[PDB]
């Protein structure tokens, strides 16, 4: 059962060795991240390994991942890895393929324009007032808090009225029917018993899909295509997502139909529910641990917004502080941990040949963490980002959001919408401690970046 | 199990109700060729079906026609249909898709020239008189002779020898055991159980291949690489498509390695060994059938070879009425049946919409037999293709080796090596009919354009 793994020997690509079927998949009993680490460690700048019979070739040259992320992105490394039985998420942006993510990337992109942010901070600005009277619930009770469930409550509550316009606290509605089908959207752990069986049985994946499996539960799709088809009907202004792909159907490329349509509002979520939710707990950890910068992130703040003044969009761009502690959590905690992209021809690039079907990975954790970028880099440090030493900062070894014409389209929002929390949140509490609180914190041996155990901190009130 | 079965009602294309999962293929109980003829009778130019969830459109618009096999061939219909669990043999010729085909045609090319074809008849020839004195045992003696062996084994006897210099008498060694291994290597009947299976679990062919089962038996291919192998040794000058290959490795497109060599030489086999022999058939009981074709045959054949001359590759061309015996059969039997492309792209042609993934299928047997492009289309007439009336006729509809970037590679050789054999047998033998003979002549009802019973003819010494 090895019939490809052979390649990287004849390349003369060094890496560990695979065992039959199995590839190199035991070495993920420490996640993805510690086995990036280390190779990157035995091996050095370029290495290879098997994902079951899928060989995949790790880089770390800047001038290498520049030309797969963005040279040659449109001829060569257009698509990321099959993952499994998707079904009709065919039609999601992130999941499709080659034309048709072309086609759907600009039928999208107008969608997330700085412009059309600004008009959507009044809707994420009035949750943060939703997420603080959720917080000073609990401030004045002296309870210890779980960061995952009142910031997962927000990311949700974000994603509901600025991709479809419901609005709902769902923190004290955690129960209505359109809340419980979308908190079912998490992020997908890739080392979990299915998308390991996945790994080793990609032929079962075919299967899958004739039996309408999918890994995206069929009663939560169903509930939103049914719940998009009725409000499509009703608004038959408001800046919300589905309004602006609605209008982007209301005409070079076919108009979004109403598949297509549906399928980019379940991956939006998907792509920004746990996502969003995981940064800014690892935020407040950092803040909490680090009573200084989350001090000197407080000042600047009640320096740019006078008396708890509300956060204008022009006014999160005005603070560059938060920006930095921002910016250094993300180097130290890349959610997505790598960049992935299927080589669709055979090319050399920058003196190295590289066969059609392996995947080119990029380990955004680990470069990240690299001492030689990095100084001290298990140290949170948020002036690696300050305005002097941001020039000395390479955008392609620092990819929290990738890059490219593939990169996250919600980076924008993502940011905008992680610094409103943190604004109107600081503006009111500081974070300290708990006896309870994982002090170091540990990573998740799974397959995703988050904490071993919820982040749980203290919350008084300013 | 409908997910696609709405494809050609929305777009408004008429054709056969498919049933869930088995689509349309329930109609192949009489053959592809009964069923496209029904087809065409029934809904016109173009029609669609379902090979199980697999969506066939047929067309039957020579200029339609045109820009499938021609103008958009690179650009859009590159490949054909994926059929089945193929190993190591996806780097033949025919298997290979997109760049790939691209590089190796190519690379073969020039081994089917005209040149080197001149070069070949004297190696050709040779197994004309293997043919005839292997004819003659049998005339003689008064037995009716089964022309699939005789002939198998001339078709045999030149491929041994064209296509790696092997030089057996397989009629008189049937059992040698370089005969044994490629005599397994027949034309693939795709209404077996097997294949029939393939179109109704698609889902199961990448399970076979990470089983290492192979639609083209292990031994067989085992046996011819390490062959070759001992081949290539043991030449380390002679008109061979195997020195001809090993002479394009010695050297714009990467050489041919030793494995994508190897197989192209099986892939020749198993595109000429039966085709040659059923073509060969069906000449034979035309020209049993029809005397007087016959004869004037054979009187054109001492005209241009007097006193029984020896055929060379220049008084073959020389041989009109031998063109047009061989053309008007191959109209009356396509071999291949149908022509098939995959549409690799979403396109418009000739004012029609065709989607991304849909099998575009030009019904050959279907189109040969037309009555408004032929008169009188099932009886054998000749004169069709006389050299006034071959003007009148559509190279788009009369595709016997397609047309084309993708056309039949092998068939100035193919076409050739038959005339080579009806040649030298002409003129030794006439051909009677025998009781036992079936007249008129029966197609077979499964998945092959052959006889349904073998053909059995008399043989008379001239
Ligand atoms: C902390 C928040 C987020 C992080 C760290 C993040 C990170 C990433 C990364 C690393 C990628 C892959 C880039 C690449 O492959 O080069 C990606 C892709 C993507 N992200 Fe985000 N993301 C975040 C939030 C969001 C949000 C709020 C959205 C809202 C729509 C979103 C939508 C997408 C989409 C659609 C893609 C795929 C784009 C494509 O394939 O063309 N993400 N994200
Ligand atoms: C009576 C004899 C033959 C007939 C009727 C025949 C017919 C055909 C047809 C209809 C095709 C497909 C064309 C298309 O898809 O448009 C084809 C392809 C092909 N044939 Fe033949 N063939 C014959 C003999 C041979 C021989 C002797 C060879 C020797 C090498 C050969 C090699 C091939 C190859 C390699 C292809 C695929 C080419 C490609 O995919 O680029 N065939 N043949
Ligand atoms: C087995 C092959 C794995 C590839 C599957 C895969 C991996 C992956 O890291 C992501 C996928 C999909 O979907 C999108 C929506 C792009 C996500 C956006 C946000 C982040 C943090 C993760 C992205
Ligand atoms: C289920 C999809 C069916 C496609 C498989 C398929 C169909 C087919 O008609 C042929 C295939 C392969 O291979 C080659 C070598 C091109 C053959 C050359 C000679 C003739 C008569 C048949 C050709």
């Amino acid at each position: 059962g090895t019939h490809s793994h052979g390649l990287f020997k004849k390349l003369g690509i060094p890496g560990p060795t695979p065992l039959p079927f199995l590839g190199n998949i035991l070495s993920y009993h420490k996640g993805f991240c510690m086995f990036d680490m280390e190779c990157h460690k035995k091996y050095g700048k370029v290495w290879g390994f098997y994902d079951g019979q899928q060989p995949v070739l790790a880089i770390t040259d800047p001038d290498m991942i520049k030309t797969v992320l963005v040279k040659e992105c449109y001829s060569v490394f257009t698509n990321r890895r099959p993952f499994g039985p998707v079904g009709f998420m065919k039609s999601a942006i992130s999941i499709a393929e080659d034309e048709e993510w072309k086609r759907l990337r600009s039928l999208l992109s107008p969608t997330f324009t700085s412009g059309k942010l600004k008009e959507m901070v009044p809707i994420i600005a009035q949750y943060g007032d939703v997420l603080v009277r959720n917080l000073r619930r609990e401030a004045e009770t002296g309870k210890p808090v779980t960061l995952k469930d009142v910031f997962g409550a927000y990311s949700m509550d974000v994603i509901t009225s600025t991709s479809f316009g419901v609005n709902i606290d769902s923190l004290n509605n955690p129960q209505d029917p359109f809340v419980e089908n979308t908190k079912k959207l998490l992020r997908f752990d890739f080392l979990d018993p299915f998308f390991l069986s996945i790994t080793v049985f990609p032929f079962l994946i075919p299967i899958l899909e004739v039996l309408n499996i999918c890994v995206f539960p069929r009663e939560v799709t169903n509930f939103l295509r049914k719940s998009v088809k009725r409000m499509k009907e009703s608004r038959l202004h408001r800046v919300d997502f589905l309004q602006l792909m609605i209008d982007s159907q209301n005409s070079s490329h076919k108009a979004l139909s109403d598949l297509e349509l549906v399928a980019q509002s379940i991956i939006f979520i998907f792509a920004g529910y746990e996502t969003t939710s995981s940064v800014l707990s690892f935020i407040m950890y950092e803040l909490a641990t680090h009573p200084d910068v989350q001090q000197k992130l407080q000042e600047e703040i009640d320096a740019v917004l006078p008396n708890k003044a509300p956060p204008t969009y022009d006014t999160v761009l005005q603070m560059e502080y938060l920006d930095m502690v921002v910016n250094e959590t993300l180097r130290l905690f890349p959610i997505a941990m790598r960049l992935e992209r299927v080589c669709k021809k055979d090319v050399e690039i920058n003196g190295m040949f590289i066969p059609k079907g392996v995947v080119v990975m990029i380990p955004s954790y680990a470069l990240h963490r690299d001492p030689k970028y990095w100084t001290e880099p298990e140290k949170f440090l948020p002036e690696r980002f300050s305005k002097k030493n941001k020039d000395n900062i390479d955008p392609y070894i620092y990819t929290p959001f990738g890059s490219g014409p593939r990169n996250c389209i919600g980076m924008r929002f993502a940011l905008m919408n992680m610094k409103l929390a943190l604004i109107r949140v600081l503006q009111n509490f500081s974070f300290k401690p708990c006896k309870e609180t994982q002090i170091p914190l540990k990573l998740s041996l799974g397959g995703l970046l988050q904490p071993e155990k919820p982040v749980v901190l203290k919350v008084e009130s300013r």
